[PDB]
Formats: C-alpha cells, structure tokens, sequence
C-alpha cells in the first residue's frame, strides 16, 4: 500500500543525470524496480532483450529524439506502455507522440507529483 509498484519493471531513458537520479529515486521508493538508460540509442538495444511494464522518455534527446526511438519500436510491433515527459512547446511533436501511441505527454520540470504518481499508477493498471 505503501509501496503501490511493487513487481513492476519501469525503464527510465533520460539524458540528465540529476534527473535521471531523481526518476530512480522516486519510482524505486515506490516499489517499482528501476532500468535506467543515459542514451536512447541504448535503450533501443536494450528494449530488444526485455520487456519493462513502462518505459519514460523525452522528445528531445542529444543523438536521436524520443520520436525516432518511439517510430523505431512500434514499427516493430513493441507495445511497450510509454510515458513521455517534456519541455517540449512543439505541438507537432506532442501530436506525433500520441499519433505513435504513447499513454499521455506530461510537462517537464514536474509540479505535481501526487498526479505523476495517479498517472503512472494507470499506465501500468489500466481500466
């Protein structure tokens, strides 16, 4: 109760280390066991071999965009549940996401955390 994601796998690509740290520290005091990627090249690799209960991400990435992971993965048949969080103004981007099925974009630095928390909760226990 305390820890609502036990037995849950979430993989976590982010680029920032500190936020990178602050995802797996949150997630992980939750239950969840963590995968951590710094490259989404890596994760792509990676998603080859396992199969997390969730996967976050960004659009914006340094050597290829979350949208080019995202494409990448669905085109091969992956139905990975993602969530994305972003800085992100762009509109066509946040439209290509959610055209590539992804559970919701949320805005990037967080100012809720209790309704991150409700929202991943639906992400891996959908009604």
């Amino acid at each position: 109760m305390t820890q609502p994601l036990v037995g849950k796998q979430i993989l976590i690509v982010e680029d920032e280390q500190v936020f990178r740290s602050l995802l797996d520290s949150w997630f992980s005091s939750l239950g969840a066991t963590t995968v951590l990627a710094a490259d989404g090249v890596d994760a792509l690799e990676l998603l080859g071999g396992f199969t997390p209960d969730l996967m976050i991400c960004d659009i914006a990435m340094p050597r290829m965009n979350g949208l080019k992971l995202l494409e990448h993965i669905r085109n091969r048949g992956d139905q990975t549940p993602v969530l994305v969080i972003s800085a992100t103004e762009n509109m066509a981007d946040i439209a290509k996401a959610l055209r590539l099925g992804v559970e919701d974009v949320l805005l990037k630095p967080v100012k809720d955390l209790n309704r991150l928390r409700e929202m991943v909760f639906a992400c891996l226990y959908p009604s």
